[PDB]
């Protein structure tokens, strides 16, 4: 038993809520929050910009040091860094961004990173400004992640469609 509340159950291990991921992380302070990162860990917009802003740019400073030491992530890849004031840890995961010509098939590889953590709060990968269909995205999540994932979907219209249009 944990501190998540108000989630709709999708499968044995997947849950969903219409929530801003920043407000949810501040309220729950989970062990792991997932960031929808890019390979450079440049947290400009979407989930990444919003999480970074809530850490007063400390996430960006820690990320720049990580890149200066290790180089960029892979599309489909991840790294674990601090969660700052929002979580114990932040799992930065790079879903494919279709507006940059990135391969949609790498979305499954991105979600595989979640399996290294028993419980996560996370956004839908490659949704929002990353330009994938949040619904194909939810199907890959459900068919790939085996650990306990609490999804936050910010857009009410999108949430209603995903909960409805789910097979
Ligand atoms: C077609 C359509 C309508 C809305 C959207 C998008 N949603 C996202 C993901 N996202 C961005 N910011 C946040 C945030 N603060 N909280 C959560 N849970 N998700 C976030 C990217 S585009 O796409």
């Amino acid at each position: 038993v944990n501190s998540f509340s108000g989630y709709l159950k999708l499968t044995d291990n997947v849950y969903i809520k219409n929530a801003d991921i920043v407000e949810e992380a501040k309220k729950v302070k989970p062990t792991v929050v997932v960031n929808a990162a890019n390979v450079y860990l440049k947290h400009g917009g979407g989930v990444a910009g919003a999480l970074n802003k809530a850490t007063n740019n400390a996430m960006q400073v820690e990320s720049d040091d990580y890149i200066a030491t290790n180089g960029p992530l892979k599309v489909g890849g991840s790294c674990v860094l601090s969660g700052h004031n929002l979580a114990k840890h932040c799992l930065h995961v790079v879903g494919p961004n279709v507006n940059k010509g990135e391969d949609i098939q790498l979305l499954k590889s991105a979600y595989e990173n979640f399996n290294q953590h028993e419980v996560l709060l996370a956004p839908l990968l490659s949704a929002g400004i990353f330009g994938a269909d949040p619904i194909h995205s939810l199907r890959v999540c459900v068919d790939t992640v085996r650990t306990n994932v609490y999804l936050a979907v910010f857009d009410k219209n999108l949430y209603d469609k995903l909960v409805s249009s789910f097979l």
